[PDB]
């Protein structure tokens, strides 16, 4: 149908602008602490304290499929990177450090991704 077409269009242009939102929060991150899943092999206990990893890597494998319907479930993945971080280690980390530089600055950028999507439609 038309409609299928047209939704497929907004969801494609979606992508597109998420792709944009995802490559601005990366560059906040120049150390590519979070660019990877945590290796279970280098952390093997990782899953009792995580129940849902995630990291740069996996959310641009759900977003080149298209799996993300709106900005919110993409928010949610963002933010699974930074509250994991946030438990696993110790204030005391660069790596705790790390994520609540990315969230501070990440901030700026969600937040008119937000105006984007409501303006675009
Ligand atoms: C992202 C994160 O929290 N990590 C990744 C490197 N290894 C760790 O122990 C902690």
């Amino acid at each position: 149908s038309m409609e299928q077409v047209a939704m497929e269009l907004r969801l494609t242009e979606l992508t597109r602008l998420l792709r944009s939102v995802l490559d601005q929060l990366q560059d906040k991150d120049p150390a590519r602490i979070f660019a990877q899943p945590v290796s279970l092999k280098e952390v093997p206990d990782y899953l009792d304290h995580i129940k849902h990893p995630m990291d740069f890597a996996t959310m641009r494998k759900r977003l080149e499929a298209q799996g993300y319907k709106n900005l919110h479930e993409f928010e949610e993945d963002f933010d699974l990177i930074i509250d994991n971080c946030m438990k696993y280690n110790a204030r005391d980390t660069v790596f705790y450090r790390a994520a609540v530089r990315l969230r501070d600055q990440g901030g700026v950028v969600l937040r008119q991704a937000r105006r984007e999507v409501d303006s675009i439609g």
